[PDB]
């Protein structure tokens, strides 16, 4: 009749930390786990209440814990960009490098939502801006597929690989191409991103632009082939 | 030479420089080797004056650059929306297609633009155009994570499950690029998570396949939650 762990799971994953706090009180399990493995810290992290989080680390709760994917706090939280929730992690124990079952680190997961400023504050205190699962999506890949042109300029004065290649040969250019994205392809070959590279399947970037149905940023490209008078 | 200048002008806003390398002789209907004209120019740059100028002194208001694109589309990939109407009431073909078969409304939903999209549908553009063979709208939004816009075309009905040439889904996008509440919203609305592209793969494949694992998450939560 007491299922108290469900009941303190969801109150976290709904921000009310008074509730929280009254069944922690009355003694629920601060390692409680839903069914993929996410505990009432892993909430407060994605949720960035960062009072919460102190509380439930000082009451016991372990701050290296892995959901069934292996993602910790410290992912979740770059995810939704909380800065400060990063740094408070940080400095009392977390694995800035720490990886997942499919070697995604959470300076990728920050590079993905277009968190500039947690991204220098993750760069500063030693993340890998190249660090690729083995070979795959780098940090830029996923900045240039989604977009994030002050970022992709960020990585790239960081010197990150321009031309990488996740695990289909694909180039950010690529990435880029294919979402339509035409400032950043502008800015992508204003750095010198190679125009002639082809992936795993022998595609350009013009050829996925025009499978995706860009065909402005498809016109950028040709122009860009092609502009040389003489 | 005079061809160029006048592109470049147009390009560039000067109107009085315009109207002087008109008078001089220049061809309104110029073309560059994309075969983009002045017209195309003052859209895309959104000089409403300027576009009703050369409207006026006899520019072809559904001229096609090399791709087949037309004043509207730039218009509608950039989001001017006055512009658009400007065009609209004098003569422009709302549902122009380009050389792979992309609307004015496929490029206002791919970039975002929710008030330019309402206008288009309200003057009759096509929602769902390519249903089934190609990129609808529904998949240019999804693809870019712009939920309220997805919202606005489901509630129009859009092809929730609608398949590209690649036999891809907006859920397949949506969770591939990791757009979280997006494809928490396309869960809500019916979408089949079940559904595999040319290669077999489920939207929660394509998640795991680029470092999706909050989305993997989710779409693993949904999938035990229906096992019907």
């Amino acid at each position: 009749s007491m299922d108290i762990g469900k009941k303190l799971l969801e109150a976290a994953r709904a921000g009310h930390d008074d509730s929280v706090e009254v069944l922690l009180k009355k003694g629920a399990d601060i390692n409680a786990k839903d069914n993929v493995g996410v505990t009432p810290l892993h909430l407060a992290a994605v949720n960035g209440h960062l009072e919460l989080v102190k509380l439930l680390l000082e009451k016991g709760a372990d701050i290296n814990a892995t959901d069934l994917f292996g993602l910790t706090p410290l992912h979740f939280a770059a995810t939704n960009g909380h800065l400060e929730l990063v740094k408070l992690l940080l400095e009392k124990g977390a694995d800035i490098n720490a990886v997942d079952d499919v070697g995604v680190t959470p300076l990728h997961f920050a590079a993905r939502n277009g968190h500039l400023e947690l991204v220098k504050l993750l760069l500063e205190k030693g993340a890998d801006i190249n660090a690729m699962d083995m070979v795959g999506p780098t940090p830029l890949h996923f900045a240039a597929k989604n977009g994030h042109l002050e970022l992709v300029k960020l990585l790239l004065e960081k010197d990150a690989d321009i031309n990488a290649e996740d695990h289909f040969g694909s180039t950010p250019l690529h990435s880029a191409a294919e979402n339509g994205h035409l400032e950043l392809v502008k800015l992508l070959l204003e750095k010198g991103a190679d125009i002639n590279a082809r992936d795993k399947f022998g595609k350009t970037p013009f050829d996925l632009a025009i499978d995706n149905g860009n065909e402005d940023i498809a016109e950028v490209l040709q122009k860009a082939a092609r502009s040389h008078h003489h």
